[PDB]
């Protein structure tokens, strides 16, 4: 560890079931006692085929750094566009650079978007 290495995922999109919506889904990344400083967060947008199963990697639709402040110790990343129906999870993984190796993983809980008439 080190001085920015606690950076949590405390708030996410609370669509939480079948929600028709179009909206960007975001990800509030919160420092819990480890403040970031040296770097920037890596964190990237996952398509999941299903949201009862550990989620994994392999789809990427978005990505980036965290760096926004949304509040002095409150971090938020988001999605650049209002996307398409289907299950959506952010998967950061420490700052960038860092080894993805000891489950350094921390999923968003997903979150399902649908558009559907029904």
């Amino acid at each position: 560890r080190w001085d920015q290495s606690d950076l949590h995922i405390s708030d996410q999109t609370d669509t939480k079931g079948t929600v028709c919506s179009p909206f960007a889904l975001f990800a509030v990344l919160e420092n819990t006692g480890e403040k970031l400083k040296k770097s920037k967060w890596k964190w990237e947008l996952h398509k999941l085929e299903n949201a009862r199963k550990p989620l994994k990697d392999g789809n990427v639709i978005e990505k980036g750094f965290v760096s926004n402040q949304i509040g002095d110790s409150l971090y938020k990343i988001e999605t650049k566009k209002k996307m398409k129906p289907g299950i959506y999870a952010f998967k950061v993984y420490k700052p960038a650079g860092y080894p993805a190796n000891g489950s350094t993983f921390e999923w968003s809980e997903p979150m399902r978007l649908a558009k559907c008439d029904e």
